[PDB]
């Protein structure tokens, strides 16, 4: 394993923006494997738990709708362990950002 920080887009960039004190607590990992994704999310979960995270948004690279299903599902589990509630799945078109829960307008 080397994996130099390249701009060659194709890898799974997991970027967590959490509100606690600031983005100084960011949890950004760049993997190329679903197993490595599961590993870094399980650990990212431990961080959100440790800090006084009122709410956090983890953004996972998912350019196709297929990826917007599979990578998002793993992340809904991560949030469901930190809070055993209904979890929101929001995908813009290139990245799935999971934060809060959708209400009213569904």
């Amino acid at each position: 394993m080397h994996h130099h920080h390249h701009h060659r887009s194709g890898d799974i960039q997991v970027q967590n923006n959490n509100t606690c004190n600031g983005k100084t607590f960011d949890y950004t990992y760049t993997v190329t494997t679903e197993s490595e994704l599961q590993k870094v999310l399980n650990e990212l979960k431990d961080y959100i738990k440790k800090q006084g995270c009122k709410r956090s948004r983890t953004s996972i690279t998912a350019r196709t709708k297929k990826e917007a299903e599979k990578f998002a599902a793993i992340l809904i589990k991560v949030y469901a362990e930190l809070g055993y509630n209904d979890i929101n799945v929001t995908w813009d078109g290139d990245t799935v950002t999971v934060e809060g829960q959708l209400e009213g307008v569904d």
